[PDB]
C-alpha cells in the first residue's frame, strides 16, 4: 500500500507550539477565550481613509495590539510590515516553545502571505524621484520581495533546512504549513516553524474587494456583519491577523520534552481552474483536497468529526464549500467559521484556523459561530452556534479555499 | 531503504517539452544554438529611464522578442506583464508537447516569480485618487496579486491538482521546479507545467542592486560584462527571460507517445540562515541541497559529469558557490555559466537554466561561459569555455542559490 501516517509510511508529527495576534488579542489563548465567550474582533473603522473615500465599507477589524508598537526604529527603517509580524510572532513563538536548541540543519521555516508583502516598492521610487538612484538605501532589496517574511523569521530562529514562501491569496498560510509538513515526511527536516502573515486593513484592498460585491456592508451593526453559512450573508469583513506553528516529528517532540498539543497527519492542495476569483460552484476540488488529506492521513470521512470551515461569508463561497464538504463525505462533521468572529486576513487566515483547529481538538471544544441565526436550505451542514459545543472531537481538517481557487485542507488529529 | 529513484522508491519522471523567451530568442532551439556559436544578449541600454537618472548600469538583455509584441488590447490591459508571459509561454509550452489532453485533476501548475509580480498596484491606487473607490476595477485583485502568473497558466491548461507560487527571489523558477517534482512523486500529479516568470528591466531594480555594488558597471563592453567565475568579474547583468517546463511520469509520457527530453531525478531545497541578501561564504548549506538531490536522485557525487552553476558573476557569489560544490563532492564535474551569455533574470532564471541542463544532457554538449579569461585560484573548479564541450553527460546538477539563502538544487539524467 501507499504511505499513510496511520499506516506508519510517514513519520508522525505534532504541533507543540502556537501563537497568533488577533482583533481580539495578542495572546493566542485569551483570543481562544474570548472566542467561546461569543466576542468579536469586528469594529467600526475609525480610520481617516474610510472617510476620505467614503467607502462603502466601515467596519473590520484591527489587531487588538498593534505589531508596531512592539517595533523600535530601527526595525521601523529596516523591515517591512509583514516582515516585523514576523519577526515578533516568530520570537513569542519560540519563547513559547520553551526557546528550545534544535538541529539547524533539521530545521525549516514556510511563512506564506496573501498580498501585503508589497508594501516598500512605492517609497523606493520617492526616495529615487526626489534624489536619485543613489537615494535608494542598500536596504531595499530585503524589504521589497515577497518572501522577505520567511527569510526574517529563518535568520532570526536558524532554520537551514529550508525558508519557503508559498503564495495562494486565502489559502498561503495554510499552503505553508501543508510544505513544512511535506518537508518533515519527505525527511528533509524534524522541525518546522510554518503559518501565514498579513497586512493591515487599508483602503485599496477594501475597494478591490468591495467593487467585486465580496464584502459586507452591514456598517450599522460589525458585529453582526461577518455571517458565515448563515440565509442573510452579505459577503466578508477584513480582520487582520497573524498565526505560526510550531511542528515536528513525534521522536523529536519527546526527546525534548516538548508536550503535542495535536497531530498534523496528512494536507491536500488541489486547484479550481475554474475562475481567476470565484470558487467553482459544485465545489469538487475542493472537496478533493479534503479527501487527499484523508488519503495521506489514514483516515476515511466518518472519522471526520469536526471541520474548521474556510467561511468568508460570500454567497457564493459559502454554497460551493457546502457542496466541498459533501463531496468529501465529511457533511456530518460539526463545522466551525471563524472568520464570523475573526474576519477573513487572507495570506494569514489559513494558519489562524489552523491554530484553532488544534485548539478544538486539544479542549473538545468548538466556539460559536457567531451570527449563525437562519440556516440556509443549500447549505444544509451541521454549524456550531449559540454557545460552544464540547465534544468528543478525534479528528479535524481545516478548510482554506482561496481566490483564484487554491484549495489546502489539513488534517489534524488529537494527540 | 528510504526511497529514491534509482532504486524505484519514487516513480520515474521526465521531461517532455520546454519553452523560453531570452535577450537572445523567443525560440529555445535558436537560444540554445546562440548559446553554442558563443552569442550574448546582452547589450548597451537603450531605454529613457538610463538617461534620465544616469545609472551607473547602463547594460542589460531586453528579450529578443517582447511579449506584448503578442498581446492585445484585452490581455494589455486585464493582466499584468508576468500573466501576459505566463500566458504566452503557457501555449507555447502546451503546442511543443503536441497539445495533450491529460486528466486535469492529475495536472499541476507550479510558477515561480522573483520581484515583478508587483506591479498592478500603483495604477489601482492612481484609479482612486482621481475618480475615487468605485473607479477601482472590479479585475484589480486578480491582477495585482503575486500568485496571478501561475493562476493565469493553471486556468489556461486546465490543471486541478494544484496551482502553486513558490518565492525564493532568485531561486524561484527552480524551486517551482522542486514543487512540481515533490507533487508528482508524492502521487498528487501524473504531470505538470513548471517554471518561472519575471518581469521586465527596469529603474529601480537596477538602483536597488546597484546600491548593494551587486551588479557590473562594464558599460563599453555590454557583452562582455557578465564573467562568472572570472577574476575579473565585477557583478551581475541583468538579462530578461521566462521559461517553463512540461514534466511527467514516465509511464504517462509513453502512454501519449511523448518523447522524453531527460530525466528529473531529485531536488534539494536548502537554506543559509546567514545574511538577508549574501550568501554564506562556506557554502555549507548550499552543497546541502546539491547533496540533498543526489540522494533523492540515488546518486553519488562521482555519477556527476556536468554543474549548470548559479553563476551571477558577483565577488562573493560565485567564491560561495564554489565553495558549495567542494562541499558537494562536485568539484570535479564540468561546469557552465549561462548567466555569462543570458544574465540574471531573478524567479525565471532557475527555470531557464533547468531546460539549458535538459538540453546539455539530450545534446551532449556545453556552451561555452563566455569572458572566462582568467581562472580566479579561490574558485578552481572546471569551467567550459572557449568553444562548446562536448562530453558523455550522464547526469547533471543545476544551482540556483538566491539573495536571501535559498538554496535550490535540482538533478537532471540523460533519458
Ligand atoms: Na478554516
Ligand atoms: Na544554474
Amino acid at each position: 500500500s501507499q504511505p499513510s501516517t496511520a499506516n506508519g509510511g510517514f513519520p508522525s508529527v505534532v504541533v507543540t507550539a502556537v501563537t497568533a495576534t488577533t482583533s481580539i488579542s495578542p495572546d493566542i489563548e485569551s483570543t481562544w477565550k474570548g472566542l467561546l465567550a461569543g466576542e468579536s474582533g469586528i469594529h467600526a473603522l475609525e480610520d481617516e481613509f474610510v472617510t476620505k473615500w467614503d467607502l462603502a465599507v466601515k467596519i473590520g477589524g484591527h489587531l487588538k495590539d498593534p505589531v508596531d508598537s512592539h517595533m523600535g526604529r530601527l526595525d521601523m527603517r529596516r523591515m517591512s510590515y509583514v516582515q516585523r509580524m514576523g519577526k515578533l510572532l516568530g520570537g513569542q513563538l519560540w519563547e513559547s516553545a520553551g526557546s528550545p536548541e534544535v538541529d539547524p540543519d533539521r530545521f525549516a521555516v514556510v511563512v506564506g502571505t496573501g498580498l501585503g508583502g508589497a508594501e516598500r516598492i512605492v517609497e523606493s521610487y520617492d526616495l529615487m524621484n526626489a534624489g536619485g538612484p543613489r537615494k535608494v538605501s542598500p536596504l531595499a532589496v530585503q524589504m521589497i520581495m515577497p518572501n522577505g517574511a520567511a527569510a526574517v523569521i529563518g535568520l532570526q530562529l536558524g532554520a537551514r533546512a529550508g525558508v519557503m514562501t508559498p503564495v495562494s491569496a486565502c489559502s498561503s498560510g495554510s499552503e505553508a504549513i501543508a510544505h513544512a509538513w511535506r518537508q518533515i515526511v519527505m525527511g528533509d527536516a524534524d522541525v518546522a516553524v510554518c503559518g501565514g502573515v498579513e497586512g493591515p486593513i487599508e483602503a485599496l484592498p477594501i475597494a478591490a474587494f468591495s467593487m467585486m460585491r465580496a464584502m459586507s456592508t452591514r456598517n450599522d451593526e460589525p458585529e453582526r456583519a461577518s455571517r458565515p453559512f448563515d440565509k442573510d450573508r452579505d459577503g466578508f469583513v477584513f480582520g487582520e491577523a497573524g498565526a505560526l506553528m510550531l511542528i515536528e516529528t513525534e521522536e523529536h517532540a519527546k526527546a525534548r520534552g516538548a508536550k503535542p498539543l495535536a497531530r498534523l497527519l496528512g494536507a491536500g492542495i488541489t486547484s479550481d481552474a475554474f475562475h481567476m476569483v470565484a470558487p467553482a460552484a459544485d465545489g469538487v476540488r475542493a472537496g478533493r483536497a479534503m479527501t487527499r488529506s484523508l488519503e495521506l492521513a489514514g483516515l476515511s470521512p466518518a472519522d471526520i468529526d469536526h471541520v474548521n470551515a474556510h467561511g468568508t461569508a460570500t454567497p457564493i463561497g459559502d454554497a460551493a464549500e457546502a457542496n466541498a464538504i459533501r463531496v468529501a463525505g465529511c457533511d456530518q462533521a460539526a463545522v466551525y467559521a471563524p472568520k464570523s468572529a475573526l474576519g477573513h486576513s487572507i495570506g494569514a487566515v489559513g494558519a489562524l484556523e489552523s491554530v484553532l483547529t488544534v485548539l478544538t481538538l486539544r479542549d473538545g471544544v468548538i466556539p460559536p459561530t457567531l451570527n449563525y441565526e437562519t440556516p440556509d436550505p443549500e447549505i444544509d451542514l451541521d454549524v456550531v452556534a449559540g454557545e460552544p459545543r464540547y465534544g468528543d472531537y478525534r479528528y479535524a481538517v481545516n478548510n482554506s479555499f482561496g481566490f483564484g481557487g487554491h484549495n489546502v485542507a489539513l488534517a489534524f488529529g488529537r494527540y
